[PDB]
């Protein structure tokens, strides 16, 4: 709570309600367009850039050498 904590703060961003739309859109297409990207920003209330960064990390995750690295 205050002290004696290894460090479980500043964890992964994007709430379940936000990632819910991202994950779904991703499953449909690894890459979105200005259109979809704009819609998601209206639902998840995220920035066109933020959403992109997430979609990229999702793909790159299986591109670089490190499937189980984190």
């Amino acid at each position: 709570g205050s002290s004696g904590s290894s460090g479980r703060k500043k964890r992964i961003p994007y709430s379940k309600g936000q990632l819910r739309e991202l994950e779904r859109e991703y499953a449909a297409n690894k890459f979105i367009t200005k259109d979809k990207r704009r819609k998601i920003s209206a639902a998840t209330s995220l920035s066109e850039r933020q959403i992109t960064i997430w979609f990229q990390n999702r793909r790159v995750k299986e591109k670089k050498s490190g499937p189980s690295s984190g």
